[PDB]
């Protein structure tokens, strides 16, 4: 106990906040098993020990938020106290798959001393945690052929090979494990898993999307005035399950309380509800960005340092002013306060009016784990080439450059109607384009309708597409 009070210290320092106090604005996200679970017992079995416990969970449902929130009940004593002498959380985004390196190595950086008594730590494996957050984020490949295992926690090993050897319990068999991870990313986890406990993380209920409205705005007639608009919009009501959707539409009404005018969002789509965002904002750095962005995604680059950033024209005054208005986060390093922003600007860079721009080049490459899969990148390049869509950021935008990826994304649906995409992750897509003209087209290519429903958004989403089927 004598290097584990020290640490529970460092861990109660680090994750106080979301970087806001995280107990401050913490909101009960749901989850269900494989019916309601509860954290204290999210390690028992019902049969053999559960080593291994998975979270799904959609792009800014909290999955981090989550992860931190456990690392400081359980320095704080309120959570595994008599389970685990140690959790060491993990940030794939930071954790290279090439790098050679050893799981000592690995531990030893989430101290924050240099000299660790690593070798007390590994004593009692069975009372390690390990927390790795967000596997669909690690950058590159990653693929079940990898090999051969390691069985030593002191050998240094691609980072690939260390990952798969702690996922299939080859290191350190008996310690704990858990995983927050994209529903699309399990297509590669699945296979390493050994006898997992699946969790779904389901995000706020209407509850609680009022309780996250109230936390935020200190005054009261503020929060039910903006959670009124919700309210009255069927679209933004549903779509509210999402946290990180709470805070951007929260975010985006305070600009418009502070100056004045009525308050009103009429957005139907998450592509209008992420330009209402930006343009809440403010012209100059737009190239910038969006440059960043899809290099980013090209080169698998999550975090940029300050050299990229003065690369694409974005000097350390315009950083300053991205942070100020909590379009960026400094992590030395920066990164986009969240991925489906670096997808947005990424699907951004194929409009611009004046990396390739070639947007078949792009399709090649969808549904890729190398890439990101991508899946946020096609659906806002679907509802920015919406000709209806009206904006100070539509002038940005090149129709000519519009109408040929409109074309391109239809032969696109075209095949894919005839693996990844879904026809329910189409029908996302051409929920985001609502022109009728384009769907009513796409909607022609499938022999039948084949999905699965499981949120009111799918089932929205869904609705919408089937009614713009042709009727004789
Ligand atoms: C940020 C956001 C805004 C608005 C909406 C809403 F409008 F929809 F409410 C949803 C989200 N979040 C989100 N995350 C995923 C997500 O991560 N999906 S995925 O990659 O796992 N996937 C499912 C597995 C099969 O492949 C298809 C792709 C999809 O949507
Ligand atoms: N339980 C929660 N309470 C309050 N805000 C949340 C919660 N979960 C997520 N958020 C919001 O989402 C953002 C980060 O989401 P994140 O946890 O990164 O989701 P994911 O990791 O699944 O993308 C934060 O800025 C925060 O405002
Ligand atoms: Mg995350």
């Amino acid at each position: 106990k004598d290097y584990r009070k020290k640490y529970r210290k460092y861990v109660r320092s680090r994750f106080q906040c979301i970087e806001v106090s995280l107990n401050k604005r913490y909101t009960r996200l749901r989850l269900i098993k494989e019916s309601p679970i509860k954290m204290e017992l999210l390690f028992d079995p019902d049969s053999e020990p559960v080593h291994t416990v998975v979270f799904q969970g959609a792009a800014g449902i909290g999955k981090t938020i989550l992860a931190r929130k456990m690392m400081l009940d359980w320095a704080s004593g309120t959570l595994y106290q008599d389970r685990f002498d140690y959790l060491f959380y993990i940030h794939c985004r930071e954790v290279s798959l090439v790098t050679q390196r050893s799981l000592g190595d690995l531990i030893m950086s989430c101290c924050p001393d240099p000299n660790p008594p690593i070798h007390k730590i590994v004593r009692k494996p069975s009372r390690i945690l390990f927390l790795m957050d967000g596997f669909d984020e690690l950058q590159g490949a990653f693929d079940e052929h990898i090999g051969p295992l390691c069985t030593d926690w002191q050998k240094a090993e691609r980072g690939d090979i260390l990952l798969s050897s702690l996922i299939r319990k080859k290191l350190l068999p008996e310690a704990s494990l858990l995983i927050t991870t994209r529903p699309v990313a399990l297509e590669k986890l699945q296979h390493l898993l050994d006898h997992p406990r699946h969790v779904e993380i389901l995000g706020f209920s209407e509850a609680k999307r009022k309780e996250y409205f109230f936390k935020y705005f200190s005054d009261e007639a503020q929060a039910r005035a903006a959670f009124s608009l919700i309210q009255e919009n069927e679209v933004l009501f549903t779509m509210c399950f999402i946290p990180l959707v709470c805070w951007i539409v929260c975010t985006g009404l305070k600009q418009q309380m502070e100056s004045g005018k009525s308050l009103a969002q009429t957005s139907k789509t998450t592509t209008a509800v992420y330009v209402f965002f930006l343009s809440s904002l403010l012209c100059a750095h737009l190239w910038g960005l969006c440059s960043l962005a899809a290099d980013g995604i090209w080169n698998q680059k999550i975090l940029f340092e300050e050299s990229d950033l003065r690369n694409h024209g974005l000097q350390k005054a315009d950083v300053s002013a991205f942070l100020r208005m909590n379009l960026f986060q400094k992590e030395k390093f920066y990164s986009f306060i969240h991925m489906t922003f670096q997808e947005f600007f990424a699907a951004m860079y194929y409009l611009l009016e004046e990396p390739s721009r070639d947007v078949t080049v792009l399709l090649e490459n969808y549904g890729k784990f190398e890439k990101g899969y991508l899946i946020f990148v096609v659906r806002f390049l679907f509802g920015l080439v919406n000709q209806e869509r009206t904006s100070y950021l539509e002038k940005k935008l090149s129709c000519k450059i519009s109408q040929q990826i409109r074309l391109e994304l239809l032969k696109w649906i075209e095949v894919k109607a005839k693996i990844q995409p879904s026809q329910l992750e189409l029908f996302y897509c051409l929920y985001e384009m609502q022109e009728e003209d384009f769907v009513q087209r796409a909607m022609d290519y499938f022999p039948k309708i084949e999905i699965n429903l499981s949120t009111r958004m799918d089932h929205m989403v869904s609705s919408f597409c089937i009614e713009n089927c042709h009727r004789v």
